[PDB]
């Protein structure tokens, strides 16, 4: 009943959504996956692919946990993302702002596990010259934290999902591979991880 | 009137718009209706339909009720939605953010029944290839709660309504059907209800 | 000025811009009129009219009144509309959000009379098929409150004027009318008024 | 700096950016000019001209004054326009919202003099029929206060400039004149001044 | 973590994001670099270039420093830019607002050194008529403080890296240069410094 009201109150107490919830030396592990829903368009002149996808981002926030016996019935809560820390993931080769298609809410259970599952439309730089060939065009969707390094934010992949690709598109989805990389940059002391989704596709016919 | 001014004070006191107003072992029943108003356009290359529709959502928020004898004359109030909990219904196959055309206000009576009735323009993914044939094209417009499952938010369909369809469109509205599904996901033990409106349309002539 | 600064400080006390300023039984009377400045475009395929127009809206807000001899020289003040109650008028057949072209300020005098005079661009659903005939096409621009009925918000017209219509347009005005009606809807026990501006126009040539 | 910081806390005190800083029998004088940077497009069908320009606006706000002696080093401060009163200048014949291209900051010196110099892109209603003729097309960009009459806000022209018109435009800028006018209305005892910029241009050929 | 949360509380105190962090007579030195990623389009009719680029900006804010011994583990934090001072760099000849592609977060180390690295899409006025020639077209990208002169904000370049220019563009990069300038405007006594990036490029094939 009102326990949920009571819980939101305590959870917001002394919480800062700008601050990554690392706990003494241990990085926040962030599990990450992309599912391709639709390739909306290609621009062969300007080298751009327009896509709709669903992101899966999940991690543990130790500040957002609670004893279930103090709030009977409350096993999970639905929370607007502006009120909690969320990973600052960025598409490295995007040429447009992401358009979030779904309500900006995350699910949080009693042990502090968070799930933010946004569906998103965004345009990306890509060489789409081969879209008209048997081998198709290959586009890399590269994602990573904009400002958090490996030892703060440990980005890891879950298995991706093409089962949600719409069948009636004018683009045939040949394949989708994903890989986690990590590199030191000529800029910073700590290394940064990234996850890249490579999608190959062609125009039917 | 003073009584409204006083009533607004009390309704915001101890009120959290992020908390679904469930009440002990009972979900919030959300009644849901869609009236198709106009099919704005069809993108036959990218498989997209652009529609304008009127949504009708209503539910009882038990934290928003008041004794009429205490606030005499005040039988209902008009409140901005940003100050109210609202169902987090997502348009599952939307490829654009919804453009809300009407004022973002809801009606609330003294037993906490809320009505929110936005008019919306939105683009959806759809196989429109059959639009210039007699059988026409069929688009599904699928909605459901993004983060609340069946035991928290009970989505209930109301009557199919095509009376608002403008008569001078270049698209003949053949039929609109609806179905309420309660589907499980490979993730959660609890199902998530969704309401699907199926509209069949074809180019006049 | 000092007196204007002192007046704001008084007027803002307890002011709630979400609460309609009715006074026991008495509705708030709202005067409304529209002047067409320009027909920007007609979309013959999708049945849409793009127009620029000037609304005149005025009403009395009784919490916004003051003794002029307590604030000598202060006869009217300029107030951002975000700070005051404004009628929740909607364009019933708009297919886009209204784009406001002018500063969002209302004039308020010492007897509580408020004037808000925005210039607005907005697109409407309209059968424009006969735009190239001598009879021309007719568009109805219908306006009314979205959540207030007759006994709370009494919409009235002030008379029209077409003298602001730009004369170098490619469209010629053939007829203009604006009437106030009062109709019932399936929802409510109470009637809701509206003002409708009916413009007939055609391509010159 | 340390004193700049302290000057802000003082200036914010009792300051109301909604109240025009008039005195008894002393309008706020607003100096105003326009520099045309480029004519982006002309729309001969819909009668629209698209322009990028630089406005200069300066006025004195006696509530922003300070003693340099009390704040040594601080001759001027850089302030967000949202923090202070600014003239509600409207473009009378604009068919679009002004796109502000520059940081929304004003310069304020110790005597209270505020300078605001935004770069703007905006579209205006205009008869561009003559754009291909030798006579050229003539457009009038008319600006004035939306809600303040002469006795509150005294609009004045400053000597304009076209040294900043880009020389590789496809449009040849022929001539630009300016004039301050003061006109009455049937509504108001007091007149409302405006500054109008007349520009004559033609396609280069 | 808990140290970091404590750290945020402290930096936020008395901190005014509107006040440039000058220290007695010392300007804030701001290092500035542009990395061209993609030329998206050219408009040979409207003389416009559309570009995606990566800006590197860095400066020290002495109000943002702490002792790592007081806050063990915390070497650097990531902070929303809206919550701290940032240079008011303007794109002088831009004809559109900047679309910021990346999270609006800056990095700050314990000595108060701030790094802000937004990726940005923006359109610029430019004579692109050389694009189809051996010499190609030359476009200038002129940036500088809008409201701070040389003695307040000291704009310095860093090397303009073009290792990020995508290879599959239809435009070939011929050369990029960078120059600092100081200009005196008929207004003030101090100079305003601008950094200009000059890019030469031509259509491939
Ligand atoms: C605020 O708005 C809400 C939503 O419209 C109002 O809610 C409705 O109240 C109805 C009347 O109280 C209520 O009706 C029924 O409850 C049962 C149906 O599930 C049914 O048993 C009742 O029948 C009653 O039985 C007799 C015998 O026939 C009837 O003749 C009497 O009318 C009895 O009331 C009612 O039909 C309905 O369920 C409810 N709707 C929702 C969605 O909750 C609410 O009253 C408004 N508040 C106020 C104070 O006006
Ligand atoms: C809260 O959510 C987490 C994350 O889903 C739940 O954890 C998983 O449970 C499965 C099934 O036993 C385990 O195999 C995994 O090891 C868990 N994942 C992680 C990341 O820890 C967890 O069960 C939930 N906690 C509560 C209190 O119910
Ligand atoms: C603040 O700025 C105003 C505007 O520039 C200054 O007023 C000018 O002063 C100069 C001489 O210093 C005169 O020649 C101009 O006629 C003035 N202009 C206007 C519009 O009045 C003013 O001096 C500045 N204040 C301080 C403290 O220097
Ligand atoms: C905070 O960041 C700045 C910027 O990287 C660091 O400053 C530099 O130190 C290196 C060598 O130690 C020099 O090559 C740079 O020229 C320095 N930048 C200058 C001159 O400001 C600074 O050391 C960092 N602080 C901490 C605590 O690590
Ligand atoms: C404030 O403005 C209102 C409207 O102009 C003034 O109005 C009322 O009186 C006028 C004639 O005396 C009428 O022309 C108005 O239509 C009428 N309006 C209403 C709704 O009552 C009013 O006098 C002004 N108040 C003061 C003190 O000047
Ligand atoms: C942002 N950058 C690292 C930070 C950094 O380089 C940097 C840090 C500090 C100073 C100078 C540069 C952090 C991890 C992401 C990486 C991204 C890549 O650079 C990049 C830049 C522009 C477009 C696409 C990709
Ligand atoms: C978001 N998802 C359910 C939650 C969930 O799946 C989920 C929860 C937790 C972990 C992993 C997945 C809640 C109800 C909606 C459903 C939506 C569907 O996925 C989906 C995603 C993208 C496009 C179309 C459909
Ligand atoms: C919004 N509606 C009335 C309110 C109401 O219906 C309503 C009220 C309470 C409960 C359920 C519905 C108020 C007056 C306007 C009317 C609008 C028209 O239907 C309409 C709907 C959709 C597009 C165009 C026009
Ligand atoms: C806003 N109006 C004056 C006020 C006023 O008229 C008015 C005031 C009160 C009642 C009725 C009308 C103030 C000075 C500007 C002027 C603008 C012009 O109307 C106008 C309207 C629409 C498009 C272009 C121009
Ligand atoms: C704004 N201006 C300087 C100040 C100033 O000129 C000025 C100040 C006060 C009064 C009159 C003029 C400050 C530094 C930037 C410079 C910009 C340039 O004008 C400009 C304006 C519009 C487009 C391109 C360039
Ligand atoms: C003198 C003056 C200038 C500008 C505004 C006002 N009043 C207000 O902004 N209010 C907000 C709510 C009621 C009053 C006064």
């Amino acid at each position: 009943g009102e326990f949920q009201r009571k819980l939101y109150k305590e959870l917001v107490k002394n919480y800062n959504p700008d601050v990554i919830p690392t706990q003494r030396d241990r990085p926040v592990t962030v599990y990450f996956s992309l599912s391709l829903l639709q390739i909306m368009d290609v621009d062969e002149k300007n080298q751009v692919v327009d896509v709709v996808f669903w992101l899966q981002m999940s991690w543990t926030d130790h500040y957002l946990q609670w004893n279930v016996s103090e709030y009977p019935g409350v096993k999970q809560v639905s929370v607007p993302i502006s009120s909690l820390w969320v990973p600052d993931l960025a598409a490295y080769n995007a040429i447009s702002k992401p358009e979030v298609l779904t309500p900006q809410l995350a699910l949080v259970n009693s042990s502090g596990h968070v799930q933010y599952l946004p569906s998103i439309r965004q345009r990306f730089s890509c060489d789409v010259s081969g879209v008209d060939t048997e081998s198709g065009a290959t586009c890399k969707l590269k994602f990573g934290s904009w400002t958090h390094h490996s030892r703060e934010l440990d980005l890891q992949m879950q298995e991706a999902d093409i089962s949600g690709y719409i069948p009636y598109s004018r683009f045939e989805l040949v394949g989708v591979t994903q890989k986690r990389s990590e590199r030191f940059y000529e800029c910073c002391k700590e290394p940064y991880p990234d996850v890249t989704f490579t999608v190959t596709f062609r125009k039917k016919g």
